[PDB]
Formats: structure tokens, sequence, C-alpha cells
């Protein structure tokens, strides 16, 4: 009530405007999202012994009709994978602790499924493990998706089936099917999860070899990587021999980080300098590569995270987000400001970063000993932004408001099984 007041006065006070030589220049098509499970910004481009790691998703990168972000920061915590999606589909942080998707799953939500569902969008998840993992199967049917395609779906034979569920070959290969008797437009996402912690992989299914650092999940991690790049390229041939790569925006994203900050040593040997606490926030990056069919793209340069993701996509689809209860910005738009918040309350900007509670010197690398006012006023501007996030889950405030025009998911009517 005045929740909800205090909620939209600071989300509309955020709020950036549209670019109009982006807005509208994708309306009507449909939406990809790759999901790249566990997927690193430090493996673009990056060479293994000579060899490039991901030689398909470099190309993607470096694509005439792709924008390509290289400081894009993933912002989740104790949900991991589940706090991506929060952020993704509803423009919300997860929780400061726990899981969002196993608490709020009978929460109400103005998703991206049902907000494009508002304009005769189909909506589907694509997913190789169990519906049932991380309560998708309850909190997808709030989000408004009208399909939810699970390992029930795929074939899980033993010399297909890792520990995570379906490899993501098989699981690419087997999903054309149902995305080919998909009613257009639509809005898709594909959660692959080959590149799980702590990346095994067969030999036979490898055609890298495992870097030598002497850390068993880092030199193996670059293996699971190769792999899921090889079976990203496989689904993007698909999309271009079935005609829907020309019609869809293609988006790649990574969720979380695959190595945490207890590798240092390897780390260090892998990205050539010393794996300090600065360095470990700078490798927070995770790719985002926004194809869009017939504009121009280029390099992204300009800082953002994941809550960002979805007014982004809405502008280019020609939809206005001014009255949503949603905390990011578009990152096309001249007025998004360069500032990424993580879960435990670091952030970054361009010139000083909190990281670990203590300032540095982002272009440098330098300890900052003592806060400004500015850099305090940073500080509590993330502190706010995470705490009004927080109130929408734990108030459960989307009861109480919605945008004028906007009609609401019947949960009840959605329903995955077989
Ligand atoms: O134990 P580590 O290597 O720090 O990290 C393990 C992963 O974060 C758990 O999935
Ligand atoms: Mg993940």
């Amino acid at each position: 009530s005045s929740d909800v007041t205090e909620v939209l006065n600071y989300t509309k006070s955020k709020y950036a405007a549209p670019n109009p030589e982006y807005f509208g220049k994708a309306k009507g098509k449909n939406v990809i999202y790759i999901h790249l499970e566990s997927f690193q910004q430090f493996l673009v481009n990056y060479k293994l012994n000579g060899e490039e790691v991901t030689p398909f998703i470099n190309s993607f990168f470096k694509d005439q009709n792709t924008l390509s972000f290289t400081n894009f920061f993933h912002q989740t915590g104790q949900g991991k994978t589940a706090d991506s999606e929060m952020l993704l589909e509803n423009s919300l942080y997860g929780l400061p602790q726990g899981s969002a998707f196993t608490t709020k799953g009978q929460n109400t939500y103005e998703s991206a499924s049902a907000i494009l569902g508002q304009q005769g969008y189909t909506s589907a998840v694509f997913h190789g493990n169990y519906k049932s993992f991380w309560n998708r199967d309850e909190i997808y049917k709030q989000f408004g998706y009208d399909n939810f395609f699970d390992a029930s779906y795929y074939d899980m034979n033993e010399a297909d089936v890792s520990n995570y569920g379906l490899k993501d070959k098989p699981f690419f290969k087997e999903s054309e099917e149902y995305l080919s008797s998909l009613q257009q437009p639509f809005y898709t996402k594909f959660i692959t999860l080959t590149n799980h912690f702590p990346y095994p992989i067969d030999e036979k299914d490898a055609s890298i070899a495992p870097a030598t650092t002497g850390d068993s999940s880092v030199d193996t991690y670059f293996q699971t990587a190769r792999y899921l790049d090889e079976s990203v390229k496989s689904f993007v041939d698909y999309l271009k021999k079935s005609g829907l790569y020309d019609n869809s925006v293609i988006i790649m994203y990574g969720d979380h980080y695959g190595i945490s900050d207890n590798h240092e040593e390897a780390m260090t040997k892998i990205l050539g300098k010393d794996y300090n606490t600065f360095e470990n926030a700078q490798a927070q990056r995770v790719p985002l590569m926004i194809h869009v069919p017939g504009v121009q793209g280029g390099v992204q340069e300009q800082y953002g995270g994941q809550v960002d993701l979805l007014p982004t996509l809405l502008h280019l689809l020609g939809v206005d987000n001014k009255e949503y209860l949603q905390f990011g910005t578009d990152l096309l738009s001249k007025d998004h400001k360069q500032l990424v918040p993580f879960r435990n309350g670091d952030y970054i900007t361009p010139t000083y970063s909190m990281i670990g509670g203590n300032m540095y010197n982002q272009q440098t690398g330098e300890p900052i000993a003592t806060e400004t006012k500015e850099m305090k006023e940073t500080k509590e501007k993330v502190a706010k932004e995470l705490e009004l996030s927080d109130s929408v889950l734990q108030g459960d405030l989307l009861r109480f408001y919605a945008p004028d025009g906007f009609k609401k998911v019947d949960p009840s009517k959605y329903n995955y099984n077989k």
C-alpha cells in the first residue's frame, strides 16, 4: 500500500527512457534466451595453449548484428541459478540469504512471460532436468510461463545423462521438435546444465585438453566450456536452418561465476596477474550478447547488471515498462547509470568500487583508505535499492499493484505434466 508507493516512487525516479535508435527495433520478434551455465566473460576470446576455448561464442560476440557487453555483471546470491532467473524474469533481486525460488514460489509476479503474454506471446522454458528442482514447477506458474519442457520431455538414457541431468548436445538437439511447433511470436529460455562445478567430462566428449594449473576444477572448466560452446553452435545452426535466426532476438548470457575465490593460485596463472580480492570482483563479469536482426551492433562498454536486462529487452521490443516495479534500467539508454550493485552490498562503478566493504580505484585496482561523501552516498543508494527489492519479495507487494491495463496471471491455469 504505502510500501507499494515507496517502491514505485523509487523505480519511476530511476527509470531511463528508451533510446530512439533502438526502441522497438525488434517489435514483434521472437525471444530466444541461451543460458550459458556458470560461464564467465573472461572465457570470451580466451586462448588455452594457443587455442580458442569457445570459438563459436567468440564469433557470436563479434557478429555484425550483436550488441556485446564487456562490463556486464551477475548479481546473484545463495539462490545461484534461481537468482539469475529472478533477475531476468522480474527485474527483482534474489533474497539476501537462501533462495527466493524456494521460499517465494507462491508470490504474485508481473514477469516477462506475463508482460509479453499481454501482447499474444507464447512462453516456454527448456531444461534437461526435472521441474521439481529449484521449485521451478511452482513459481513458473506465477510467472505465467505457458510451457515448461523439463526432463520428462527428453530421452534420459544413461549415456546422455550427467550428474545434473541431460547433456547439452542431446538437450539442444531434442529441443528442436518442441521449439518448431511453438506458436510465434514466442518468448523462450533454454537453460543449459553441463557446465556445472566441478566440471566433469568424459574424455570422448572432450575436444580440448584440460588446463595445466594443478587445480582440478579450474583445469576441466575449460573442457566443459568448450563442449557447451559446441552444443550452442549446433543450436544456432538449427535456428538458421529453421529460419528462426532471422525473426528472433537471440540473447546469450551467463548466470554466475564458474570459479570461486578459493582458487587464487590457479586463476593467477589463468588470467596472468595476481588474483587478489579486486581481480576476483572483476571476474564476476558474465557475457551478455544480444543479436538483433538488421540493427548494427558493436561493443557495449557501459557498466550494468542482470537486473538491467528485462528493461533492455522490453524497450527493444517496443514495450514501455515505466509503470512496472522493476529495479533495472535500459542498458541502451543514455540515462542508464553505470552503477552495479552486488547482492552483499558491494558495488561497481567506472571510477570507484566497494569490494568486501572496502573501497578501490576501479581503473587501477589500488585500495582507497577512506570513503568520500560520494562513495558513501553510492553505498547507501545500493543498500536502499536492495532493501526495496527485498520489500517486494518479503511483503508480496505485487498483490496490491499492477499497472493500468495489465491483466494478471491465474497460476491455476498452467500444467506442465505430459
Ligand atoms: O568450493 P569452491 O570451489 O569455492 O566453490 C564450489 C561451488 O561454489 C559450489 O557449487
Ligand atoms: Mg548456474
